[PDB]
């Protein structure tokens, strides 16, 4: 699995509910090692989320210069971990918001490889 493979695994649904974050966390495997602490998807199309490599060039939260801020705010899910969540039953709190995204880009096609945050 690619790094561009990866982001599309676990940032993004084109394709809610209260249960959203549990079904999903799930099935993207985002649970299988540990629970992951908190994970963001996007339901916009993929076109528009690649599209994001080429717009407001922002610095990373790591320090890096390989970030992208969205122009227009996307749909997106925030999935959280809460505290009565214990492995291997990974509970999670589903969060529908509307914000720009800023995502890592890299590689030739310069895709999103990383999540950096919401705004």
């Amino acid at each position: 699995e690619t790094a561009a493979a990866k982001f599309e695994r676990q940032h993004m649904d084109s394709s809610s509910s209260s249960n959203y974050c549990n079904q999903m966390m799930k099935s993207r495997n985002l649970t299988k090692d540990r629970c992951k602490p908190v994970n963001t998807f996007v339901h916009e199309s993929l076109a528009d989320v690649q599209a994001v490599c080429s717009q407001k060039n922002v610095a990373c939260k790591n320090g890096q210069t390989n970030c992208y801020q969205s122009y227009s705010t996307m749909s997106i899910t925030d999935c959280r971990e809460t505290g009565s969540s214990k492995y291997p039953n990974c509970a999670y709190k589903t969060t529908q918001a509307n914000k720009h995204i800023i995502v890592a880009c890299e590689g030739n096609p310069y895709v999103p490889v990383h999540f950096d945050a919401s705004v």
